[PDB]
């Protein structure tokens, strides 16, 4: 079956941040308005038997002092008076500031995404679901002891950690506009989690990594060659983006043969995202790069975790993720999902004005070098990890 993470409290928590507002509610209500929920198995967010069990789950990746600091930040923001200078300095030392501010629910909000993605991972492990979707998750920037890019807790690293420790290999695929640095870094020394991020990179653009460093770094120790990156120039469309990553996806699957796939599907590559950097769509006839990638990944028939991420045009993120959700049901259950080109009436209908259609409102050799580089890296990866692959069969894809 296809699972999806939601619950009433979950919804409230995912909608309590100053940066992403009610986006999750738009997403889940658009999915509901298109009658997709009856097709889906609800996956309840994980809860724990005690504070100690919660901490040992979260400190599987994050340091105890960082988790303490985040929890204290929440408490401090549930009080009237300003932070002391000592508290400011403490928060600064974990980058809990600037673009990662405190707010009254910052800990519960962050933890919620972890609860969802851990429950999603468990539903895959026990084989209750073939695919699980968590649109409240996908926070790929958070580090062991540092908030970054409005990511406070890295639900992806924790979910992946549960998957590998269940021999097991995980392929992580990061489609967000931004480099998934936090996930990449977490598994930098681990060959069993192969990470692949496609993203914009350019001087001064956040977070700075996932590109020429001059050479391409790609893992260390036994994890050498296990971190893959494809940095792309601004302005790329659905077709060029698809052609850029399609051969890479297929070759990674063939060579790695992952036991699980985890996909971060941040929607900030949409042409209508305020970043205005890539020109991807949610079109399903030209064809959305997102839907192309997901369809390709689901065709592998590997247990899969699909996560959200970036996406700052909320109704258009809803439009895309509603389509990813329908496509997942169709590919997994083999049952056609017809989605009306018009937005159905529902609680958030007015947010989709003024045209109220499902399509986003938009009218549409460097890469060849990157493919050779990535092919060579995949070869070094296989060599280092003694994996058997048809070098030709892989080379033909490109
Ligand atoms: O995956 N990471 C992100 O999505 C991310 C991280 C940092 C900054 C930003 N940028 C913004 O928050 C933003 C919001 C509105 C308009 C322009 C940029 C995005
Ligand atoms: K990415
Ligand atoms: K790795
Ligand atoms: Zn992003």
């Amino acid at each position: 079956s296809v699972g999806i993470v939601y619950g009433d409290q979950y919804r409230q928590l995912c909608c309590s941040s100053p940066k992403f507002g009610d986006r999750y509610a738009l997403v889940m209500d658009l999915i509901n308005a298109y009658k997709l929920i009856p097709e889906l198995s609800r996956v309840p967010p994980l809860q724990w038997d005690s504070p100690s069990r919660m901490y040992e789950a979260v400190t599987a990746f994050h340091s105890t002092e960082y988790v303490d600091a985040l929890k204290k930040l929440q408490m401090l923001h549930c009080e009237e008076k300003e932070l002391t200078a000592d508290d400011e300095l403490l928060m600064d030392s974990f980058s809990l500031n600037y673009d990662c501010p405190g707010f009254p629910s910052v800990f519960d909000y962050s933890l919620a995404a972890v609860q969802g993605s851990l429950a999603a991972a468990s539903a895959l492990i026990c084989r209750h679901c073939e695919v699980v979707i968590n649109w409240g998750g996908g926070w790929h920037h958070a580090k062991r002891s540092e908030a970054s890019g409005f990511c406070y807790l890295n639900d992806i690293v924790l979910a992946i950690h549960r998957l590998v420790s269940s021999q097991t290999r995980v392929l992580y695929v990061d489609l967000d506009l931004h480099h998934g640095d936090g996930v990449e870094e977490a598994f930098w020394y681990s060959p069993r989690v192969v990470t692949f991020s496609v993203h914009h990179a350019s001087p001064g653009f956040f977070p700075g990594t996932g590109t020429w460093n001059p050479i391409f770094l790609n893992g260390a120790g036994r994890g050498r060659f296990s971190a893959f990156n494809l940095p792309l120039e601004e302005g790329i469309n659905d077709l060029d983006w698809s052609n850029a990553i399609g051969p890479i996806l297929d070759s990674l699957n063939i060579v790695i043969q992952p036991s699980y796939v985890v996909v971060q599907c941040g929607a900030d590559c949409l042409a209508t995202d305020p970043h205005r950097i890539f020109r991807l769509t949610n079109f399903y006839p030209s064809l959305s790069g997102y839907l192309y990638a997901i369809k390709k990944i689901l065709s592998w028939k590997v247990p899969t975790l699909i996560l959200g991420g970036g996406g700052y045009n909320f109704p258009d993120t809803a439009r895309l993720w509603t389509r990813v959700t329908a496509l997942t049901i169709e590919e997994v259950k083999g049952k056609k999902m017809t989605i009306s080109p018009e937005i159905p009436e529902h609680s958030y209908f007015s947010r989709y004005g003024p045209d109220f259609e499902l399509d986003i409102d938009y009218f549409p050799d460097s890469i060849q070098k990157h493919h050779r580089r990535i092919l060579e890296q995949l070869r070094n990866y296989a060599d280092l990890n003694k994996l058997i692959y048809d070098y030709d069969q892989v080379y033909q894809l490109y």
